[PDB]
């Protein structure tokens, strides 16, 4: 008998080629199906019985197929203030289902805010100290009613839950901070303001499984540290720990190391080892399926 | 010196009253500050500083006083659909700025969206079994498009993250259904479908901290039972632990026992035993805050 | 090269055969080594160096084959209050060397003391009641000093560390007590007594991964119950969770039940489904054995 | 009535007088009873009852007194391996007793076998590498027998369960190791090695609750550092969680740190500060007895 694995990503990584061939217990197989987020809605009921369906709009003349995934890669953002951005009905629908996941279910439900996840940081920052952890001082508005200025400019404006260089605006004199500030009013959503950086270069320290790898654009692989490492673990610990993320920070001319923060099981792969660590996530994938 | 305790609550309870002179280390004293989600806002630093903001609109010619609370009991829902009930923000914020809370503010996050917290249920349920948990058979539906029927009716629609008899109706046929879905469907939002339950009586198990007591409403105090008090220490390890928690299930004419939810730390108190449940809460709150 | 599993039990069963041809990930091998305590030595550095060296002296005098296992697989028991029974040093040092392990190690070291494990089992019984957990009333005395006399007879003494009917007896009366109570004093070990059970049936619900099988004995599969499965799950989460452990209870002819312990990785495997359970055993294995 | 606190140390400390007048909840007492492993028996039932019986046979024969303690701190140690050392039983006992403890029953017995205690830190530095933990590279011998050579010279023999420089012995040379080696055979019991540090100072990093203190020695109190903090925040994470422990650390002539263990409830108390670690030992004691 089979077991189907639902791969929520866009379309342009064929997760079926990565997993032909892998067994579980070297013997059942793995039906992968694969769709994004918008694609997809189901029926979850608390006696156990669900349904999810596929196609709300797609080629295959839509027609929408219910399928019954065993677990669930998800490889896309939840949430996204855009329009049409918000299938966090569906991740709870997911969990509501019972189907086992990467990352979580419960991680991927607490990333769908930015600054909940960097409040995470926050803490691990507080307990180990600026020489072990250096997070960047980001500053939290709830609103942007007390949002008045910035102890330092360039400032650097992120606003709402947003992703892929947008609701960033790099702010550098009050006066422009105030028009933003009343920008961030008609978002009426929360906002965040950070120092802006002149960095010599940027890292992104990943983790999938018990895997490292340690990246610098300005993509260069570089080596992993002892630093880096804790980085990576500290932050792979959260919302009850995850299977695949990456920490990012910006290296300031100045020397001085700030992170600006940790991505889940939706961290695009980078670098030329593409292909391995897609491998990677399908061994972990495979893997967690057969301890179900 | 002193410490300050915020109480997110409804003017109603004078908490200021419970904690005068209880003093922590059994000398420091407790400023007890108290103000609803409304009349506050707040910024939060990453390196630490922060600074609570008092009375958006409230008596005292308003003004606006901040504080800098130590510890913070949330005794107020944070979400609610209905027009301005949407202090998410304020919760990530204070989780943001490091405050100590009660619940904790993980829980009081993840308690935003009902059918989430009834999923944790639906966890403990399939492992447990009905025997041990039984949990009413609801459904969840992302969005009323496949909302299309019930295995019985009457059902009870419960929609999105309503509470006080809100959000709540009961339809009797297939037609009423239909007519409640298209009105699902202008919410623009999630709803959940339970079978409605011809009731002899309800009760709700509540445990704060390590105390247990049972009513039952038709609002007579009964006694406990093992079976009762593995309903609630169960749903009170959920989101790390509820500090605060109570398990609502009605008991059917037919002897057949349906969980419908657990509540969190704005569990109304009810009963007979007021006062003696805010001094539970009262010396549960001191306690946390002296280990602080 | 290939993967080394160090299987820790007695020749009687033959590892290798169930391990044939379970390839890690699909493609990595597993060479299957088998030792009984007796014949294993080691030294561990914590710089992370190590060797498990096997003496099996089967015919010319001082044979040992050094190797270096990946993964321990722990099936006989560890500590004995007899001659030749304490490999509690070895736990200690496949520890050290941070050998992955089924059960893990740290639970194989804290079910050296059988009362040890009772205490955790007392302590489920005292949160969950004896409706949902009907754990016999033992008494555990350090030493036989405060062994004055037992409240019930007849009465079970069990004697230190023992097992397979070792070091158990029952006790008719007082006098018949005091010198059984001499004799504990010549151990100079701790000892427990507990109400004897006059019993119809006993029955063992275990737990492998996510496998559960009931035995009846007067060996009988019965099917399992949600009181049941509630024992072994409860039991299982000690020490942190054991992979592999079973609960013991007695059905008395009082027509009532009494747990009276809970067995580890050493649980021996009964009934007809033993290949079976070797089988799921076996799937265990090389799934922990993928993750590390 | 009151709270009775047992505690657990040698009587050159007047525990009593550091309860006085502490009231648990600002009201009710704290019966401090006071005595020394070897003075203690007690009897524990699996129903609940128990009895800890005080023995102090100060004058006057065979003079016992019970008590029933509510809550104990342990600040003696209870496992030596040397005549009138083992109170294993009794750690047992009161676990099986179901008395809260400081610090935990669970980290008390795990205690007891120092190598496994170090084992821990040996996988903490697996993690965080010498950068981030610099542990000493020490070596396990389950026994004598494997205890060939040393690959550095001097190098410090530590015997089984020693304490207060106990089981020490510094080796100079080959011929001096094996007869040492021949000693270890003849306690019958595990043996450490590890490179021998020529130290100019060694630190004690402490941690008492949240308080967190670093003596260094040639006593004198030096500042905490992200790194120190490290060091200790990691450390009281095992077993479970420690409440009171300290690092101890040589830092060479090489110009180095080298992490040699870890110490529990047990620590003795140094430096200027002994009768404020006192003061919040007993916060943190009259906390937990109020959260029970
Ligand atoms: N505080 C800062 N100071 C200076 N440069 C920054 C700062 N924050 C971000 N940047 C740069 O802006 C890029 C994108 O902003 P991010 O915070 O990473 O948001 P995002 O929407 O996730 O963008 P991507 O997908 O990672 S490019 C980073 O990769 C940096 O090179
Ligand atoms: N499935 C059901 N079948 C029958 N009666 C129900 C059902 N669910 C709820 N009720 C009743 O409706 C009341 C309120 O609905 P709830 O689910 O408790 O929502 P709520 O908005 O939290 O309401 P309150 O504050 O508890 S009255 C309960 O106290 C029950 O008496
Ligand atoms: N209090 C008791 N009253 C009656 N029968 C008992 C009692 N304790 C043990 N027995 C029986 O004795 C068997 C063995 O004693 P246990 O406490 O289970 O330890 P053991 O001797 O190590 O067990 P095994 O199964 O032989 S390895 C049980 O399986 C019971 O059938
Ligand atoms: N490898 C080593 N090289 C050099 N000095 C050492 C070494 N191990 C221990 N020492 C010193 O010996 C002291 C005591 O040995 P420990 O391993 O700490 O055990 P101990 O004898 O129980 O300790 P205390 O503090 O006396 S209770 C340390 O505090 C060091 O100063
Ligand atoms: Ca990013
Ligand atoms: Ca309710
Ligand atoms: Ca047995
Ligand atoms: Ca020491």
């Amino acid at each position: 008998a089979a077991r189907v694995l639902l791969v929520i990503d866009e379309p342009h990584t064929d997760w079926a080629k990565y997993f032909k061939g892998k067994k579980i217990h070297g013997e059942i197989d793995i039906k992968v199906e694969q769709a994004e987020f918008s694609d997809l809605n189901l029926v979850a009921h608390a006696n156990g019985g669900f349904s999810v369906d596929m196609e709300v709009l797609r080629n295959g003349v839509k027609v929408v197929r219910s399928l019954k995934p065993d677990f669930v890669l998800i490889r896309q953002h939840a949430f996204s203030m855009a329009r049409n951005g918000d299938y966090r009905s569906l991740v709870i629908g997911l969990q509501y289902a019972g189907i086992p996941s990467i990352n979580s279910l419960h991680s991927v439900y607490n990333f769908c805010d930015k600054p909940w996840v960097f409040a995470q940081m926050v803490r691990l920052h507080k307990k180990l100290g600026t020489e072990e952890f250096p997070l960047i001082n980001q500053t939290f508005y709830p609103n942007h009613k007390e949002m008045l200025s910035s102890t330092t400019y360039p400032v650097v404006v992120k606003m709402g839950h947003a992703h892929s260089g947008m609701g960033k605006v790099k702010v550098d004199n009050q006066h422009d901070f105030q028009d933003i500030a009343s920008v961030v009013a008609l978002t009426k959503t929360y906002a965040t303001t950070e120092p802006f950086i002149d960095a010599k270069y940027d890292v992104r320290i990943q983790k999938i499984g018990q895997n490292y790898k340690a990246y610098m654009r300005t993509l260069e692989q570089i080596a992993m540290s002892d630093r880096y490492k804790l980085w990576v673990d500290t932050c792979s610990e959260i919302f009850g720990g995850l299977d695949i993320c990456a920490v990012e920070a910006l290296h300031g001319k100045d020397g001085r190391d700030h992170i600006i923060e940790v991505v889940g099981s939706s961290m695009p792969l980078i670098g030329d080892h593409q292909d391995e660590d897609k491998q990677l996530i399908v061994e972990l994938v495979v893997n967690k399926m057969a301890q179900a």
